[PDB]
């Protein structure tokens, strides 16, 4: 009786995928796009999505130096996360899963025409539309590192870096909800346009006004929250410019992921005295040790996005020098637009039909 999309599996026989071919944080070193490459069929407890949208993530770069787990050699597959449509399924997948329902998905080897995701960790959305891929990733960070590490609370004065971008955004107005002051980073005057229409109540053009000096003169007694996405001398800033009980939090370090290491240096050395000094703390996050809190993010995530109250801002390249990203061979296009700071929202690469 059921579908299985046995069909859909005989006739969709070969596909493109990207493949990390060499390590190496340079993206177009690294990866290669491979055609005829078979689709791979689900087992029992899979989906097989064909995917039509894919984020682009500043870890992408990360993952292609092998960072992630060092020991592991190439070749092996990217990506972050999509959403598309299934295609075929497993049997035990049929029992809440059905070929043609749109899901999106948080799982690595999303750059691919069709990828195979556990059914267990794939989340059902309304349709395949790009707004809700903003949510895996970006939003749900966003979301549970605040709700779980902020302590927000009405007043409360919190700084985001990256303010702009995927995760900034989601991080903006989520402040903004609990009824924080919320000041924002980024490097151009159109995006601190964009930061304003989203609440930010002290957007920062860092390009053109040094935020330090704006910290200290604007916001003497501090900060309660930072959102740190930048490392370096963005990290030592935000210390320094830490309220009593403050609270940095380490969402990532993107001023170091294109250098050999990875990382970005920072004054370290004093910094156990100085957060003694302000009972102040610096707190690290790692999406993936918090999926016991990632299903009901997403869905007050989609709630929300839904109702129309979150923005969910999406970067397709329309503006990028080789125009709006279509096809997997957009990707690199797209990592190096991420790179040159030139989005507002999160990129995102379509795989239409
Ligand atoms: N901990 C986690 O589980 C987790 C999850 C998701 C994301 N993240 C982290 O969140 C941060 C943002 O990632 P994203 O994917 O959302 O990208 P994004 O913010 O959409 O794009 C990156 C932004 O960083 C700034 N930038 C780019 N290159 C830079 C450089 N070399 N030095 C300083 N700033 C640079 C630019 O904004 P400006 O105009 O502001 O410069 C750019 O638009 C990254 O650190 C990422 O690792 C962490």
């Amino acid at each position: 009786g059921v579908d299985l999309g046995t069909e859909n599996l005989y006739f969709q026989s070969m596909m493109q995928k990207l493949v990390v071919t060499r390590l190496s944080p340079n993206f177009r070193e690294a990866v290669t796009l491979s055609r005829d490459c078979p689709v791979p069929l689900p087992g029992d407890g899979d989906l097989l999505v064909r995917n039509r949208f894919v984020g682009v993530n500043a870890s992408d770069i990360n993952y292609s130096a092998g960072r992630y787990d060092p020991s592991v050699k190439p070749p092996f597959d990217i990506g972050f996360e999509g959403i598309g449509e299934v295609v075929a399924l497993g049997l035990s997948a049929s029992a809440r899963y059905t070929v043609g329902q749109a899901v999106a998905y948080m799982a690595p080897g999303s750059f691919a025409e069709y990828t195979v995701v556990p059914a267990s960790i794939a989340t059902p959305v309304p349709s395949v539309k790009p707004e809700y891929l903003t949510l895996l990733v970006s939003g749900t960070t966003a979301y549970i590192s605040l709700k779980e590490l902020g302590g927000l609370s009405e007043g409360k004065k919190v700084l985001v870096t990256a303010a702009a971008g995927g995760t900034g955004q989601f991080a903006m107005q989520l402040s903004k909800k609990a009824k924080c002051h919320v000041i924002g980073t980024c490097s151009s005057d159109e995006k601190s346009a964009f930061l304003k229409s989203l609440g930010c109540d002290r957007p920062i053009n860092y390009k053109t006004e040094p935020v330090g000096t704006v910290l200290k003169q604007e916001y003497p007694e501090g900060v309660d929250v930072v959102y740190e996405s930048v490392g370096g001398a963005m990290f030592d800033l935000a210390v320094d410019a830490l309220a009593t009980k403050g609270r940095l939090i380490v969402i990532g370090f993107i001023s170091g992921y294109q250098t050999p290491t990875g990382l970005s240096p920072v004054k370290a050395g004093t910094l156990p005295a100085k957060l003694l000094k302000k009972s102040a703390s610096v707190q690290g996050f790692f999406l993936n040790h918090y999926l016991s809190k990632y299903q009901a993010a997403m869905s007050h995530l989609l709630e929300m996005c839904v109702s129309g109250d979150l923005v969910c801002e999406v970067d397709l390249g329309d503006l990028s020098p080789e125009g709006r990203f279509t096809g997997l061979e957009s990707i690199f296009r797209a990592v190096n637009y991420m790179y040159m700071g030139k989005n507002t929202g999160k990129i995102v690469v379509e795989l239409p039909h």
